[PDB]
């Protein structure tokens, strides 16, 4: 395939609110290219002998962003607050890719900027 | 429309380098979401049976990004200068979004760092 899918929601969104708790979580458009890509991938690797997505945060990054470790780290952040990304294991870590649609019972996405 | 559409070679390469001058375009992130969210927009506005996407370029980065005027300006300017968007018009411009793949014979995307 020659495109990777933006989910509808993150795009047009700028934050998310946490409904139970009412913190806010700033959406950065790396955030946003990144999901993308790991998406993809999780579903390459499942479709690819099915395995576990255990691609580096270092290379994911390599691959769609051009940017500080500092902020790599608040990027990956972003996704895991989310739960958009949930990492697993410690010893045998991986990377679990869940839909925006899973989340919404919990994080409600919004663009603050649109009257 | 569930989602949004973005090239691979987009979405994967951190700028664009123009075989004839050498001018290079760094490509934000800002700019890939901006163009997707144009690509579907126009089409749809095709689909709807418009011949011009007459969307502002304000409306376009209030829904995609919240960046200020001067960087706005800047990324509209990425996009012209690609060639993925032409603008048409002073107030009321029409905006018209060409493909990746019609200006790989001028532009070479890379990731340097890939």
């Amino acid at each position: 395939s020659k495109f990777y899918q933006i989910n509808t929601t993150l795009l047009e969104s700028n934050e998310a609110v946490n409904k139970q708790t009412g913190e806010v979580v700033p959406l950065s458009p790396e955030t946003k290219l990144v999901y993308a890509y790991m998406l993809n991938q999780y579903r390459m690797y499942r479709k690819y002998g099915n395995r576990r997505y255990t691609e580096s945060w270092d290379k994911i990054f390599t691959v769609c962003c051009d940017v500080a470790a500092q902020k790599q780290k608040r990027l990956a952040k972003e996704l895991t607050t989310l739960g958009l990304i949930e990492v697993i294991g410690n010893k045998n870590a991986y990377k679990v890719v869940h839909s925006v649609e899973s989340i919404i019972e919990t994080w409600e996405f919004t663009n603050s900027k649109l009257n």
